[PDB]
């Protein structure tokens, strides 16, 4: 079995599967939607099991669109949304209950606590990261404190936890391998990135038994072989593992220190190689690891934008006013209005540089001119603005110039928005050719454990340079809208209503 | 080991696959549909390999949702659209082109050559039906017409022709195995239903090569088994084939002359066993082979109605009535109107018990009065109408009495649609407990022949028995509502196209 590699790629509200033959060339693909659930406002899970079925329909869906045997494939590479959280009865194999989301903000009394009982900086040095509910560690905690004697089970052995890729990894090999990978586990809040492993202070603090910790490896190494009978007779090997944003960046190829890039999906995830060193500062910002391969391990510096395309499904089914997602780039493309009008969508906190929790979405500069368009355009230039924050703060924190600023995910599909992106950044902006970069990534990662690609250099000559975007806009016009930016997220963060 | 049985029901806008138990209870289930093609008016097409693929994904969307294994199935069973054509490469295992829907009248100006050329009693004679667009036979004639290099590619022995089921089990077997089911060659009108053969009169007479020709083989018994890589991982059984109105007859367990049923779907299709021998004059209706199993054949009397479901799809793409299909239920309950307004669907000419092609879609009685709600529930009544016309015809032919009618399909779902046909046939109308009663059909041809059921006493034990429907409509009102379609039908046919 050896001409073509397969990634999956489960998502926040989809997973997709990608057939590629030794060129990069997707010779098939599917993608399938999964159920989202909001018990309470704010809260967010989904049905571990469900998700397991959308990637047992999308495996399958790519075989059938490609039309090659599974005994064809060299290997499988797997990405996954990071964060979301997971535990199952090792013997039975079934979730204690749904599976908390990354987006989830359930677990903020236990964030809030862990900063109040002044573990801040003890967990950012270990980790590179911030408390805050977004990360595994409380998820794990809220689950153990409100299930029916899941604590008392964890006690004894009998539940395991992890993150999408190891419960899918888990999935494929029934229950013979309980595995992650570097990224996903920094991810966690849970691993110390700089002695690389699980950190015991930690789970005492939280009353985590390390007997639901799963083994922490590579991003690209035979991890095992999927069971004959979850895989249509074949046994094949899974050999690459990374969080979907860590698996973008290697996707881009920015495998040299200070590459950076940007993918557009239900998030925007801002990611620079930082190398072997995560020697700089990080301030307002997270460390955490972009991939461990060939021995060695690469760092990297990461800014969330929680809510980029989420927002336009806001626009769809919360106030109903765009009828599809994808029609909000045409609405956007006739606004007749001067860019005054500003959308900060901070529906769960603002995310990186401001990380403020108790901020909520909010609107500036209305007025009874503002039509539906100039509303639109205003929400889709939201994450551009946010993007430039992070950016900006990048290159304070690592002095590290950057001219140039890849991006990809289907948000990036909008040429308007990404002549946008690069006319407040004042820098060129590259698009991939193919915006899957994410798929692509775990399949160069599951290529190499196999031996389907020699090395790093042949996966370069193997690039594929895309569509390019130059400022070209006044330099009056830029400061002034970005101005704008500033104090309406500045007002955005003067309201804290508590009742 | 075993304990489940896969029925794949491949049909014109959809296909479908299901896994049953010995209870015959559905443990899984899955459905995807795929692209229809109308290049000129009338013509409709389908790409045979987008029709392998949607099948392909409801096979593995079954096992998905049923958590089943592969290893684990006793047998498939397959149905299908039945008189769709698909010709092929034998060799590189490709179309030659996309395959003709049974709704498509592309091959009319063929059909009308050979009732000119006076046929029609001969075809009659030996398949047991009409000379019509309808059938395989001049789909096949119009492919190698049309197809550049198809009738010296068939002269040569490289084409095969083959109705859906062919074309599904020449998959499963990766080419192995080329084979038909009684009922699929039945409808093809290239089959003698009396010597049960292929006819090579009618052969020679559409210069059809015979070596283009599956086996013809019954409707229960293993056909052959899949290739590993063709069916979710293992090699199984493929027990059962019948064409999915034949397989709806045995699933309702109409095992005896005079049981009879009808299928609501995109057509509406009523079937009635008639036994080891037609015996009988079948004038305005099919007669047609129901299935082949024991080493017996029994026999069919069938009246097609061609549009039924199409007609609420039209109304939900065509004038854009209605958002969804189910909104159709909705709306007919709301009707204000006296039932003054008729609406015969002939989009293609009126089928059974009419059978002219030169007829098309009209309404009649409409005032400033009549709503959206008034044209919606009469484009429903419609089907019921046309049921009436070929029950009674069946009637008149046989000589047999109809005291209960059993119906399932899609459209059997609206309840006050039942009861609406109850109240005209002034007949009990017993609706199935399980709608998809063509999957049902075809997973026991298929338990059967691999020993999953050992008889058909068996099956008849397992029989639940759906909701039931009484007539409750004063005798004056039926027979005026009925008048007025016979009328409105009268009207239509005046209006000749072409």
């Amino acid at each position: 079995e050896k001409n073509y590699v397969m990634a999956i790629d489960q998502g926040t509200t989809s997973s997709r599967a990608i057939i590629f033959d030794r060129n990069g060339k997707k010779i098939g693909s599917s993608q399938k939607e999964f159920p989202q659930y909001f018990p309470k406002s704010g809260w967010v899970e989904h049905n571990a099991n469900e998700i397991w079925n959308s990637v047992q329909s999308v495996i399958a869906g790519a075989f059938i669109e490609s039309g090659i045997r599974p005994e064809a494939i060299a290997g499988i590479g797997i990405t996954n949304q990071r964060e979301t959280t997971v535990v199952w009865d090792k013997t039975t194999g079934q979730p204690i209950a749904n599976a908390i989301v990354w987006q989830s903000r359930q677990s903020s009394p236990i964030a809030d606590q862990l900063k109040v009982d002044g573990h801040t900086e003890m967990i950012h040095e270990k980790t590179g990261l911030v408390i805050d509910a977004y990360f595994s560690a409380t998820k794990v905690r809220w689950l153990l404190d409100n299930i029916e004697g899941a604590q008392e089970k964890a006690d004894n052995g009998e539940l395991l936890f992890g993150t999408i890729d190891s419960w899918l990894v888990w999935k494929l090999t029934d229950g013979q391998v309980h595995v992650t990978d570097y990224s996903n586990a920094s991810r966690t809040m849970l691993y110390n990135i700089h002695k690389l492993e699980w950190d015991q202070e930690i789970l005492d603090l939280l009353n985590i038994p390390s007997s639901m910790l799963p083994e922490v490896k590579s991003n690209s190494e035979v991890y095992g072989h999927t069971r004959s009978y979850r895989f249509y007779g074949s046994e094949v090997p899974i050999a690459g593992m990374a969080g979907d944003q860590q698996a973008a960046l290697f996707g881009q190829m920015a495998f040299e220190k200070g590459m950076i890039k940007n993918t557009y999906g239900t998030g925007a995830f801002i990611v620079m190689n930082t190398g072997e060193e995560p020697q700089l500062s990080d301030n307002d910002l997270l460390t955490t690891i972009g991939y461990g391969i060939n021995g060695k391990v690469y760092y990297a510096l990461e800014g969330s934008i929680f809510v980029a395309g989420s927002a336009i499904q806001w626009l769809r089914d919360g106030l109903r006013m765009i009828e599809t997602s994808p029609q909000s780039e045409e609405l956007a493309a006739k606004a007749k209005g001067d860019n005054e009008v500003y959308v900060v969508p901070a529906f769960t906190g603002l995310g990186a540089p401001y990380w403020d929790s108790e901020a909520r979405g909010a609107v500036f500069g209305l007025t009874r001119g503002t039509t539906k368009e100039d509303f639109v355009r205003a929400t889709l230039q939201a994450v551009a603005y946010q993007s430039k924050d992070v950016i900006d703060t990048m290159k304070k924190d690592s002095g590290i110039d950057i001219p140039l600023l890849k991006v990809d995910g289907g948000a990036a599909k909008n040429d308007l928005l990404m002549q946008f992106q690069a006319d407040i950044l004042d820098i060129d902006v590259q698009r991939a050719a193919n915006l899957e970069t994410t798929a692509l990534g775990a399949a160069y990662l599951a290529g190499l454990a196999v031996g389907f690609w020699k090395d790093l250099d042949e996966l370069k000559s193997m690039a594929e340079e895309g569509q390019m975007f130059t400022p070209e806009m006044p330099a009056e016009e830029r400061d002034n809208l970005y101005e704008g930016w500033k104090q309406a997220v500045a007002a955005t963060q003067t309201f804290k209503f508590k009742a």
